[PDB]
């Protein structure tokens, strides 16, 4: 994932993000405080950037041309994964954060089915 | 570039950072000091890495699926470019930063283009 | 602007990043939501510090001492941008964002008048 | 894992950095390449101290008295697992990065049994 | 404190990065506009984790188990005060700055007896 | 330092970073294996930038026009300290260090005086 190549990659760690993404949005739904929802739209951020790089990382690095042959709509679906994350930066609704674990959830079932064959 | 949604974007901030990447490959046949090749090293890794950063950050905040419809060659040229980017970081050729410019110059043409209509 | 030297720089890093918080600010009187407008101070921070070390870089970086000599009021120049973009960070009105650019294009019309001599 | 709490950990997300660890330092022992060593150096350096930042967090924040209460030999694990990443940083040997995971691996159960409770 | 190791820590860059955080504390109370309260919760959560980060850096990086042994209270101290610059990025309370401030000052005079040998 | 204002600096920020610079460069004279000379060369690189950015940082966040009057040969000050690290950072020569710790020095000075009056 660091561009050696060092060859290992996990869609763990978009997932473990997006996760945190979600856990935040349901917090949010919770308590009103302003400066609760400030340090919460904080880490919110920070969280969703970090999975957008995690799984712009297994497209550009990880994945090849014969992944892209094989899945000719892998290409869209990393694109659609990184709006749906910055869709939910942009929300407090859980369910934008389910949607973005949702998409990483189909990168990530093609990203073993790889790992096999 | 921020994913406010800001609106502002522009392919010279990756230009910019591939041009440091094959100056700094270039300076690598100037001064064979191991110190000097070492840091050449360091700084070439990062530069190619915003490099990358800035690519993708187009690609997922910037174009939208009109332009990808208009052009579908779109998402295997962003994929191309960056796999260039990880070459350049790779290499101390010259070869590979022009190699990422030239990809990086074929955006910017699509870029500029959405701009107008 | 690595710091090696690659000797590449463009005061347009600076420039971009200084438009975003203008783009920021203007964003911020057409929606009221408070999540909208803390992600857009996030946001805005971060974008503001980042044209602030674009600023401070070419100034150590690239200007050299034969440019002071040659323009007296550059050290000044660059202390009233970067003081200014943090006026910017401090600030939802735009005018301190266009502020903060203005300066910037003063660095400009200098910068490229020294790549001629 | 960002400090809300938002309550989401998982000590994979060191694994999979301390993993990269051990994949780079096997890289470096078959190409003897001055460019590729020092390249391996670099992203090694930078991926100790991301898995180094993960298992700091679990400790301050993810662990609490009532753990530390269960588990009197957690602190010295902690800063064991530290001490096993820096000497990894500074080793091309993969035993080093091996001793690493090992030293994770015991986090991970502690982690896994907390969750039951 | 980088990791070479190159033998140079103190706890003064702890100190100062949490005495910023009970300065934006207090400066909270005297300006009641939602966009400061963001500001300064913005750089309140940045400058309260980097204060984590040095302290969490002197103590895998800068102790060793003979100070384990001479000060068996100081993995406790440790974590009682990465816990209480928490507490000071979840609060607006300047209290909560100064706790931790009191718990570096703690850590500061182990440190400094440490080097006295 | 952060931008708030928070109004508390320090030039040891920039100095204790500087030392690290030092540091490295000594013990970069004592061990000539490549594998510690890279690691070193890579921290070098890393305390040197944190230490020209404390610096930008007093200059453009602290310093104010009633400073630049009574004392006309800062700006120059910090231009050349900052020029200084660059080229201690380019450098494995401890004196080139020490050179960047003589002009930190410098302002440091010039920073308690603006403190007692
Ligand atoms: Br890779
Ligand atoms: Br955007
Ligand atoms: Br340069
Ligand atoms: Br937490
Ligand atoms: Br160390
Ligand atoms: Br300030
Ligand atoms: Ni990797
Ligand atoms: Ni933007
Ligand atoms: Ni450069
Ligand atoms: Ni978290
Ligand atoms: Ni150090
Ligand atoms: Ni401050």
């Amino acid at each position: 994932h660091c561009d050696l190549p060092c060859g290992v990659f996990d869609p763990a760690q978009a997932r473990i993000e997006a996760e945190s993404v979600k856990a935040v949005q349901e917090k949010m739904a919770g308590n009103d405080d302003p400066h609760f929802q400030t340090r919460a739209t904080v880490i919110k951020e920070q969280r969703a950037e970090l999975a957008k790089h995690h799984v712009s990382v297994l497209w550009s690095d990880y994945f090849k041309p014969p992944h892209f042959e094989k899945y000719p709509e892998l290409h869209q679906l990393v694109n659609d994964t990184l709006k749906a994350l910055s869709a939910a930066k942009g929300s407090k609704d859980p369910a934008t954060g389910q949607k973005a674990l949702d998409y990483i959830a189909q990168i990530d079932k093609i990203f073993w089915e790889t790992k096999k064959a």
